[PDB]
């Protein structure tokens, strides 16, 4: 049994200090042979969620708090230190609502704050540890004032009569052993508990260094300025009881106590399990109510699907049925609100500006998601696995990867505060880390060295996205030998490699929205700016997901905006001809028009295929159909072809080989429908599942399970199922001793295997695109030109592959040209006014109003002497003279700008 636990620690997420991470402490804790631990970073519970899967795996016992800064008008303008630990749930959501308050009310240099007599209110179920020295019972003390003294203890006296507790620190600072000393006696006179803590910042002692340099670069200091604070001592590593224990060996109650708050906190986060807000309804149960759009959802869909042409009631079985399982798996695990949501949420969006991404996770694979109008690819077809993304032999929190535009957020949160609530809504933190470059770069500046020969340094690392110190030396020889050669240069990277990593703040930007089934604080901590603004959960969006709240992550994605900008376009050609606008759902997905250009290999703007090394493999594989469209993005790897089960696809498909399933030597003809549009390869997760279904008569939801235990590579459970593979096959009846030799192919075929609902979800937008492209390629190459306006060389470029696709492309015109590109009556591509570089969409619009104010602009003089000046400046107007806008109507550029000057002089009378 323990004779100390450390009730005082810090992590990275502390931002203003702090060293290691939240996982390395549990870690340390644990090796200590120790039973809990409590971080307690400065006004956050960031790592709250972290802290827990780690404490879990580790089998230590996180324990939730958080140290403050804390004014009272007793001490007037002075801040004193305060930490607070939540005994139990009580009080865990009350250490929430402090927090959420002291950001919630801004702040300045100082940081967030809070007032002692909040604590009153936010009181049941925390246990304060005094603050040490820096305490306002402890300050008094040294400041010798007794009545201070009294009156503070009054506080605590009255107000947490068996939680508060006199904080004792031995780490070698100024006025420790004194105050010590002083509170002890205190103690002994008022009846009040002591305890030990070591106020840890980092792991081990020799990381005091690299801690102070890390508080300097947030401090914006210089390692060696006389004036930089040095307010932290080598002692104040994680130790280990032995040396807590020899060092408070005078006073063990204060060691002892540890142990016992230790035991009396036990707060609970419940993870891995969704909270989810109600969906209106009226009186129907939730459950029901999914049923009934589900089923209504089913029989638009069918019609479709199966036109009138009653062949519909031949095949409408195997879906009637379908739908039902996955319904009743759904509704048994209390699901339905969720599918609800997101259906609604994405109808939303289609109907008023919003354009959401193509993941859809696994969802691809739900039927259900199909009769929701969530997915538009019908799962039957495709031999897309339902329990593939949700099985209800396991638990799972179902996610459907739903983004949308950073943009547009304002506008989605408004929507999802009136469905659910203000406040039950809220967006998600995100957490700046110091990558290998800017580490370097502020490491650098600490210890006292110019820009430049620092960026000497940080220019080596290469710009290549998560991009390490360690991968750059292996890229870059110069590093090595600079290193080695440079005392100075040699001690910059040690050090850097000690803070790589490290997180120095806060957004920027939110990493997207979340939704609770009540106020957002009953859940996560609220962060806030210095005047308690722009408020986010603590939680960011992996931590936040797992606390169990549904989320919406944002995307710059611009492949589904330019989808809208096209079908926009194109339905308003639908507008003046009189036919139905076009629903881009129900385009076949057999059409020769865009294959054959597939297989041309010009897919510039089609999504996701346009590299060059796709396009090379498309050539190589000459795609017909659809389902190869899946596998394209699931062969272009390193995997399968280091291999050479690329070379394997195509050389089958294309009759270099004749098709097996799957193997020469071993296969069997029960896989038809399973390894049949994959030409007999095994390259999807979903056919590990269907071979082991239709083979051995698994369940799919065991399916699902094996799937996964060929990827826990432990031969214990693969020997488990091993055995129930072999059985399986002579059940259902078939030849074994084949089974045992396809299987440990399987086995490694599923390796590299690739989730198909996660492929054809995205696979569905890339033909959408090449589709486009194929039928109204003027509407779509607009579109793909509006999205590039901001990129001059990505627009010139484009314009030469409209003319080689044989497009017209017209230049800027001024009487026809918009914001955005578009399509003339004639079908020809109108310059859009927005690719000017400088122009701006202010006076765009201006220019526009004018025009439809009348017909206009027979010349310059008759724009600048109409339009509103300085909603149209005169470099803005030299821009557009410099664009050839009016090289119709007056005289050429060069003779027009010469004549601006007087043009304006006329525009202003
Ligand atoms: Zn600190
Ligand atoms: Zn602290």
């Amino acid at each position: 049994e323990p004779r100390f636990v450390h009730l005082h620690v810090h992590s990275d997420y502390s931002m203003i200090d702090g060293l290691a991470k939240t996982a390395p402490l549990v870690k340390k804790a644990a090796a200590l042979g120790m039973p809990a631990l409590a971080i307690t970073d400065h006004t956050n519970l960031c790592g709250l969620v972290k802290f827990y899967g780690a404490g879990h795996g580790a089998g230590i016992k996180p324990i939730v708090g958080a140290d403050f800064n804390v004014q009272c008008d007793l001490l007037g303008d002075e801040l004193t230190h305060l930490t607070v630990l939540a005994a139990n749930n009580t009080g865990y959501q009350n250490l929430t609502l402090l927090i959420s308050k002291a950001y919630q009310r801004g702040y300045g240099a100082a940081g967030p704050i809070i007032d002692r007599d909040w604590l009153i209110e936010l009181n049941e179920g925390l246990i304060l540890l005094s603050g040490g020295r820096m305490g306002d019972v402890g300050r008094s003390l040294l400041r010798g004032n007794s009545a201070l003294v009294d009156e503070c203890v009054a506080f605590y006296e009255e107000h947490f009569p068996d939680r508060y507790f006199l904080e004792l620190i031995r780490t070698g600072r100024p006025d420790e052993e004194s105050y010590l000393h002083a509170a002890v006696e205190l103690a002994e006179a008022r009846g009040l508990p002591v305890v030990a803590t070591n106020d840890v910042h980092f792991i081990d002692s020799s990381d005091f260094d690299a801690h102070e340099i890390r508080v300097a670069i947030h401090d914006g200091f210089t390692l060696d300025d006389p004036k930089r604070p040095r307010n932290y001592s080598p002692q104040q590593y994680m130790r280990s009881e032995e040396e807590m224990c020899e060092l408070f060996a005078d006073i063990p109650e204060a060691l002892a106590n540890t142990v016992e708050i230790a035991k009396r906190c036990n707060v609970t986060v419940r993870l891995g399990e969704y909270f989810l807000p109600q969906f209106p309804t009226g009186d129907m149960s939730t459950e029901d109510y999914l049923v009934k759009r589900a089923k209504e959802g089913l029989e638009e869909r069918l019609a479709f699907l199966f036109p009138d042409e009653e062949e519909r009631l031949k095949r409408r079985p195997e879906y009637d049925e379908r739908l039902e399982t996955e319904l009743q798996v759904i509704n048994q695990m209390g699901f339905p609100g969720y599918f609800l949501i997101v259906m609604e949420f994405i109808q939303w969006s289609k109907d008023n500006g919003v354009p959401v991404g193509p993941g859809r996770g696994s969802g691809a694979g739900s039927l259900v998601a199909y009769a929701l109008k969530i997915t538009d690819l019908d799962p039957l077809e495709f031999d897309l696995l339902f329990e593939r993304f949700l099985n209800p032999e396991r638990v799972s929190m179902p996610d459907f990867d739903v983004d949308f535009c950073m943009e547009k957020r304002d506008q989605v949160i408004e929507h999802v505060a009136d469905m659910y609530g203000r406040d039950a809504v809220s967006q998600i933190i995100t957490f700046g880390t110091m990558a290998a470059k800017a580490v370097i770069r502020d490491v650098g500046r600490v210890l006292g060295h110019p820009y430049g020969f620092v960026d000497r340094i940080s220019k080596l690392i290469p710009p290549d996205p998560g991009m390490t110190l360690a991968k750059a030396f292996e890229a870059e020889p110069q590093l090595p030998e600079i290193y080695e050669a440079d005392e100075e240069v040699k001690a910059l990277i040690d050090m850097a490699r000690k803070l790589e990593g490290v997180t120095r703040n806060a957004g920027k930007h939110a990493g997207g929205v979340v939704i609770a089934p009540t106020k957002i604080t009953d859940f996560a901590p609220l962060y806030c700016d210095e005047e308690g603004k722009h408020p986010v959960t603590q939680f960011d969006k992996s931590d936040v997901e797992y606390a169990g709240l549904v989320k919406f992550d944002f995307l710059g994605l611009r492949t589904l905006t330019i989808i809208n900008w096209a079908l926009e376009m194109i339905n308003k050609r639908r507008a003046k001809n009189g036919e139905p606008p076009l629903d881009i759902a129900a385009i076949p997905l057999d059409d020769k028009k865009s294959f054959d250009m597939l297989q041309r290999s010009e897919t510039t703007a089609v999504f996701q295929l346009e590299s060059r090394g796709m396009k090379d493999l498309i050539k190589r594989l000459q795609p017909d159909c659809f389902e190869d469209m899946i596998a394209l993005v699931a062969l272009f790897r390193p995997g399968p072809l280091q291999s050479g089960m690329v070379d394997n696809f195509i050389d089958r498909k294309h009759g270099r080989e004749e098709i097996s399933y799957p193997d020469v030597q071993w296969q069997h003809e029960s896989l038809k429908p399973v390894l049949e549009p994959t030409y007999g390869i095994i390259l999807y997760q979903e056919q590990v599942m269907q071979i082991a279904q239709v083979l051995s008569g698994y369940t799919l939801g065991g399916a699902d399970m094996l799937r996964r235990a060929m990827g826990k590579k432990k031969p214990e459970e693969m020997a488990k199922q091993r055995s129930v593979f072999a059985e399986g096959a002579e059940k259902n009846g078939i030849n074994a001793e084949l089974a045992m030799k396809i299987f440990d192919l399987v086995e490694k075929f599923a390796g590299y295997g690739f989730n198909k609902s996660h492929s054809a979800a995205y696979a569905l937008v890339s033909y959408q695109t090449l589709w486009l492209k194929a039928h109204y390629p003027a509407e779509f190459m607009a579109a793909v030109m509006t999205a590039d306006m901001d990129n001059t060389e990505k627009v010139v470029g484009l314009v030469d592959e409209c003319w080689r696709m044989g497009l017209k492309i017209l230049p800027p015109d001024i009487n026809s040209g918009l914001y955005h590109f578009h399509v003339n009556d004639d079908g020809e591509i109108v310059y859009g006014i927005g690719a000017i570089k400088g122009v701006g969409e202010g006076p765009i619009e201006a220019i526009i109003e004018a025009r439809n104010k009348g017909g206009y602009f027979r010349e310059l003089f008759d724009l600048c002497a109409r339009t509103d000046t300085k909603k149209l400046n005169r470099r803005v107007l030299e821009k557009l003279i410099m664009s050839g806008a009016f090289d119709r109507l007056g005289p050429h550029r060069a003779a027009l700008m010469n004549s601006l000057g007087d043009a304006l002089k006329a525009a202003d009378q």
